[PDB]
């Protein structure tokens, strides 16, 4: 879509997002090294972060595997992330 900028090099992607107002300004581009792969470049305060768009064996896309080592970690995550897939819900007594 409109966030998609195809073969824009990494450098010029950072050049571009660097001249943008707010944090979280982004685009997706083809990976510099990996044929058929995508990179997400995101303006965040003073730098540009680059993420590799991961794929699994079924061909789905993700940035990271969301799993936790404890119940505590799971609870702290979902105090700012919704527990529900279709409703916004957080946290408690
Ligand atoms: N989605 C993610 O990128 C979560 C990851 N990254 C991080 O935590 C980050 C998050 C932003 C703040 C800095 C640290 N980033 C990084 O580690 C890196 C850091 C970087 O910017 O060099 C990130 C990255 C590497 C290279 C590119 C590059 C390309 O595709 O050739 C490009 O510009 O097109 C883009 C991004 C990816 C590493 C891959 C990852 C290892 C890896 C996984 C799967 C496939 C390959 C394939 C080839 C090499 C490495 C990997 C580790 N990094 C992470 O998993
Ligand atoms: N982009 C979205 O937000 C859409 C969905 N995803 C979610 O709600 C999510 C992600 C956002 C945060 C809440 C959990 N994910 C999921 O629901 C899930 C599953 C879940 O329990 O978290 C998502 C999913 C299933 C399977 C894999 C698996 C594989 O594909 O073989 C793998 O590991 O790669 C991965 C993911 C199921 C989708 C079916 C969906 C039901 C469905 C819709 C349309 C067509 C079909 C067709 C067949 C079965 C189900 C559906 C429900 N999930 C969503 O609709």
């Amino acid at each position: 879509h409109p966030w998609f900028f195809g073969k824009i090099p990494r450098a010029k992607a950072e050049e571009m997002l660097s001249k943008q107002r707010h944090d979280g300004a982004f685009l997706i581009r083809e990976s510099e090294s990996a044929p058929g792969d995508f990179s997400l470049s995101v303006k965040f305060g003073n730098d540009v972060q680059h993420f590799k768009v991961l794929r699994d064996g079924a061909g789905k896309y993700f940035l990271w595997v969301v799993k936790f080592n404890s119940l505590n970690e799971l609870v702290d995550y979902h105090r700012s992330t919704s527990v529900s897939r279709n409703q916004q819900i957080f946290l408690r007594d």
